[PDB]
């Protein structure tokens, strides 16, 4: 899923 | 994998 | 997004 | 959660 | 990265 | 932490 992913890049962006 | 979970809880944590 | 970590907080407590 | 948990076995397979 | 693999589908198969 | 982002970003750009 692209959806996913992008979800998880924000996840990281937000804890960084 | 009960690593793994803790750096996902943590991860949400920070990214809330 | 909420519901993704809400999901992974389920799959690990069901998990463990 | 089980949708998720394919999408996961689904990610690891298309990589 | 292939461990990663492994433990969400170890995280998957035992929440199930 | 920072280590499992690196993962995801990975697994998220070999599958697509």
């Amino acid at each position: 899923l692209k959806k996913l992913c992008k979800l998880l890049k924000k996840l990281c962006k937000l804890a960084g």
